[PDB]
């Protein structure tokens, strides 16, 4: 009968999958122990985070934590300790993404007594804040709702019939810490123990990622973003979608000042961002055996699609269309090219995230990041933001990030000018050998304007340019063996980077000697004292650049 | 409102998603062109062979070609010309499966004419075999209904709007082919021009690997593994399955003597068992970003479990229970210490199978086959074949399979019995060496349980002989392995080792050396002819094999 | 899109629809108060009480408390005040079916406090019935999610708006009543207020309508048919339906002891088939105007089919075969004739239960009762409990009873013999004219089976025996009937009618006088005492006996 069960494909939020008043989520006997890495969890909360983020502008966005496929067991024949008195109306044999579910149940312990304390560090009674009691009160029973279930008495199920995996016992446990009342203090949790070791860690990494997110540090290199009272309250949209209803405006101003609820209530929205728009898929199935087959149905599905080759089409069918072998066509004809030859299908994904990452500084200095998702909208916004005449410039200038990873940065570094004084191209073409090398890669966007050096208004003013590129490198490398060489670390150079794109020759070289003074830098002793106590260890590239630095010099004194 | 839109996905079957009369499948502008490779669309096309197959057998067991995921165009924005006058009532664009997708619409293009022009072969009137032309009718027409529709009048979309990739002028050509009347003949086709190439070449080769499962010639390395008529016709399954109905006694006599109707009505149960009993999952987005946001919410689930992982649960959960750490418990350690060592992500299953596939010839010499259905259900009918001192059994047979690789399948070769007249100890230890480097591999099998038995023997009273046993199983075996080698092709020694496994008898170790001389001379033993295929052969077959061949000539003349 | 929203129908358990976790019912304002009256509700409990009571034996057989039209309000622009805040997620503004839905809401109600305080004069602990205290708590739980839900903090939605209809007022204060601690003691409740008091006594009724069916009083009138502990135990259908898992034995047998917690038990099973074996029909509209030409168009379908128009298929369908101008034909010809004139459209209804509710009598005495679901089940069960040679009979005895319903019963009293002492004739004649008249009707499945073997009598052979044993019948039940009517009451004169067709044995005329006069004996005869009760009763239950009565003190005098 075909149409017959076989699927069953439904989308549901996290809540509606997990806060299911008869289900029970059950880990077969063949699935194996938990097992997944920190870099993993970072990308799936970081994800979330992405679908919390895009929610204020694109009203719709709606994150995906991938499907699970389930066996609908109603004889409870897979229910691993019979007892068939008290088993559960629905069970859910989990097939596949046993994994991910086991970060997801693990998500709402961080999200529960962080938002649950955090709560009770709230001030009792004051103004909108109580506010801010009720939203969390409110999240944190739909959390307990995704844990467990009540029933009829005792523990939780008859009297002598126990929980004791990782993940199970794990649950029974912060299940006890919230239940009890007392004191709503923090909590800390108690065949091979690595299994236990791994699951007790994971789960006070997220709640240490999320502790992590509420009070200012930096990271990018992990942390995940969070949109925060200064501007929550400024986006409609985020208001109705996490709560049904527009927040007090009596609540939006006291969290304009990032009050001492603006942390919790982060928390809170990405509670409700997490509970009520992110989406798993899932495919219940009722015959074991069709479950495997279509788990490799599952599997052996998906090729990919660069972010590029999505939206070329909105290109060929934008103002150039079907006669579209255009001036556009051009400009795609570039980094179309370049993406061919050095590339050939993960090598795909990863070069071209190489060409957009920059290109995007290179615009309205976003910070692009990877995921097929945000490259696209990004490509899309802002081409999208004007008219057929702007549309060309976008496009060009993908085209041109392509040609500046084929001139300086990798290539063989000569080309510039070659003789515009040539002491300065021989030098700042060691500018842009070693800022390929290490935390300099912002730098190649920023230096992406040997771009208007190659797009200038030629003989008439172009020997001034192909000098102000040559410039542009070497402060750019200067620079960076001030921040990076100087004590510390990168982070800080990236985001200070990225604002002398968007908050603003010798142009640049005084913002960037502007903000070496900022960051109690600038003043010949205290630096060369910071360098002293760095590393270089850190970037055998920065070490070898000192070296040089000090070195080659002693061939003028 | 989050159960919206997104997902919305469902079952179909092959006619379910391509006769709906009111859809058009439509490529974007951003998927590439065919690109399929012979070896994917064989493995296509294997998969619902072997669905067919299991069909007969296991009354369910579905074949399962992926997932598509297509894109609702409900507003035409998705169409490239536009033209809406007269666009289609459903579009569906489609995203990913667009390859498996062309290769089915293919597909169904082949079955068409070989179906049609093979049944102008047939007797137009003479009996229950005029069954045989209507039951063709059926399926031509209704595989029609998966290429074309009908529609207004004219060149099938008004009168200047056409139809010319690869895919389109394909179908567009292979319909008028059948819209002729004329007469029954076969059919013959007519960006860059690679693409069209490549495109018509797997169409033909489609209908060359289906002509081939037709008349008798045996490939193995290819073709597919369809039916019979002689057990096409003992099996109610498949007839009430492919046809609602048991084909009339009066059919199945003519069908027993494969008759001149037989390749038609396998390929027509064929084309039946596509056009129904394979089916695909569609999930229908509306919004092409949530499409491509929920591909990749797909491309990043899986990983796999070997077929003894599966089956493990079913070991642990018969007879030992939570009190399990048993004898069965030890019997399994032993091969998840073997699959442990000698692997660790897809190495784990090649090792998997490895193991398995003598194991099935070890048990009831059945020839298992890698796909993890068949394993499975090899593993579970074997378990399950007896009470709770068998499947003892049958798990300890498999972990002398894993004993038998650690021991000289690969190894170190030596091991054996060391001292049991050295001699042929350090003879059956080139044997051993041997086998291991061409194509004796269900040998592996059949030594696996020689020396099995051997290391589980009456110990003293009896060890010694079944120790010594071995090593002559091993000399015999790779030497029917030379003969057969230098005969002029494999398999055929494949078979031959597959069935002295099963077709022995006398009530409930020279017989071995007397079944396999007497198979030997039974293809061509007798001194001198057996020499002529010596010369015959080329040595370029089997390096391994000229090694042993030229050391077999040379050795010897250390005592002449 | 017409595929579209439209519809969008469901099935759901009254727990499914009811304790949604976001859902909540809105009744719009043009909707009427509530006004159902207790004959419906009446009806309603002792439909679902038919669901469970049917549930034991068929382990199928679904309850069906009718269908509801909804509107998905997404944008509350239904709600009354909004104060937006605060509003439910989903919010369902019923359409049709408003009643059924308070009704069907006070019911959880009530038993929810009566399973509630029952569970408190429970014994704390002491066996199993602590098993019945948790089984309270688990209902009573189940009952709450039905009425409300948690929300933030507070008044259970913001602090300064309130709930303040007739159903309103009554769920937030049964909240309340059941919120409350302190100890569980038995509730008291507090534009027109005739409104708010229908409600509130219609609320209170079901608590009484239930808490009788719980010790004893009798009623058939009306009082539902909850089974009992004495027959609860020995179903394990019902056991595994209402609790996924058998009793307990060491339970079943405190239930058999029909002990102090039997009532609280059965009450528990009755809530348990009502929240999860009854289901409603939803029917989503997400269009309210959608909503009004759907409620139109449900409005008007059907008609209805007797439950002889439906088996006569399966009788035709049964021996006979198409091939069917038969025996069985002739009989059904007979039955059919009577129904097509006896009526002409619910006036057929009511016919083919005067026809088949004393039939099931003349088969082995089961008592058939007007729902279209038993009839259908009896008449299946009965013909189809042997072969072609009873199903014949079973049939005819339909007809039989028919003819019945044409000569005595109606008719026109006169005929039995004609002439076979017609003193007799005269006189059965009387009670045959009579026993139409009041409770006396299951003696006419008596007299219709006696008077069956009268006109299919051994013609000549036998026949004129049992003209007169008929006639004898009659007279002996009308008596009987006198009798019993001058007791006290209908109702149990019935069920003893029942078991004398039931309760016999004497291996494979005198013998029914003889026990009729047995069971009359068992309650009180012996001249004088029979007479008590006579000057006992009113005369103002049947005016036909007091006329029967008037006759036969008169009549005699011509004699005397």
């Amino acid at each position: 009968m075909e149409t017959k069960e076989i699927f069953d494909a439904a989308p549901l939020s996290v809540s509606q999958f997990l806060s299911e008043t008869g289900q029970g989520l059950y880990i077969p006997p063949y699935q194996r122990a938990y097992s997944w890495e920190l870099p993993k969890i970072r990308r799936l909360l970081s994800d979330v985070a992405h679908g919390l983020d895009q929610l204020a502008e694109f009203e719709d966005s709606i994150c995906f934590l991938g499907t699970v496929i389930a066996l609908r067991d109603i004889n409870y024949t897979t229910v691993e300790p019979k007892y068939r008195s008290q088993v559960p109306s629905k069970v859910m044999t989990i097939i596949d993404g046993q994994q991910r579910m086991t970060t997801l149940l693990l998500l709402t312990t961080v999200l529960h007594e962080e938002i649950r304390v955090r709560a009770e560090k709230l001030t009792r009674d004051d103004e909108p804040s109580v506010w801010c009691y009720n939203q969390a009160l409110d999240v944190t029973g739909r959390l307990s709702n995704c844990f467990e279930e009540d029933m009829r008495y005792g523990e939780h199920r008859y009297y002598p019939r126990l929980i004791r995996s990782y993940y199970d016992v794990w649950s029974r446990n912060k299940g006890e810490a919230r239940y009890r009342s007392p004191i709503g203090y923090y909590l800390e949790s108690y065949v091979d123990l690595e299994a236990y070791r791994h699951l007790d860690r994971m789960r006070d990494q997220m709640r240490s990622m999320l502790r992590k997110a509420v009070g200012a540090g930096v990271k990018r290199e992990d942390d995940i973003q969070l949109p925060t009272g200064t501007d929550i309250g400024q986006s409609q949209n985020l208001q109705f979608a996490l709560f049904n209803s527009e927040f007090p405006p009596s609540v939006v101003e006291q969290l304009e000042d990032d009050a001492k609820m603006t942390p919790l209530t982060r928390l809170i929205v990405f509670a409700n961002y997490l509970l009520h728009r992110v989406t798993v898929a899932v495919v219940t199935a009722k015959r074991e055996d069709y479950g495997f087959d279509m788990f490799e149905a599952l599997n052996t599905t998906g090729q990919p699609l660069t972010a590029i080759e999505t939206f070329k089409p909105r290109a060929i069918k934008e103002e150039g269309l079907d006669e579209w072998q255009e001036s556009e066509s051009k400009l795609h004809f570039d980094v179309v090219e370049a993406y061919l030859d050095r590339e050939g299908a993960d090598k795909r994904q990863t070069v071209t995230s190489s060409v957009l990452l920059p290109f995007a500084m290179f615009q309205d200095g976003t910070k692009l990041t990877k995921r097929l998702n945000d490259q696209r909208r990004y490509l899309r916004t802002v081409f999208d933001k004007d008219p057929d005449i702007v549309a060309r410039r976008k496009v060009l200038a993908g085209l041109a990030q392509v040609a500046r990873f084929y001139e300086g940065p990798w290539g063989s570094p000569t080309k510039v000018p070659s003789c515009d004084d040539a002491t300065l191209r021989t030098q700042a073409g060691i500018a842009l050998a070693a800022l390929r090398e290490g935390g300099h890669d912002i730098v190649v966007g920023l230096l992406t304007r040997y771009f208007a050096a190659h797009r200038l208004s030629s003989p008439e003013t172009v020997e001034s340019s192909a000098r102000q590129f040559l410039l542009a490198a070497r402060s750019c490398a200067a620079f960076y063996a001030l921040w990076r060489g100087s004590f510390g670390s990168t982070a800080g150079i990236d985001g200070v980077y990225r604002s002398l794109m968007t908050h603003v020759v010798e142009a640049l070289q005084s913002y960037l000697k502007e903000q070496l003074r900022s960051e109690g830098i600038y003043d010949k002793q205290q630096w060369v004292a910071r360098a002293a106590m760095t590393p270089v260890y850190q970037h055998s590239k920065p070490l070898t650049r000192l070296l040089l630095l000090a070195a080659s010099q002693n061939s003028t004194p």
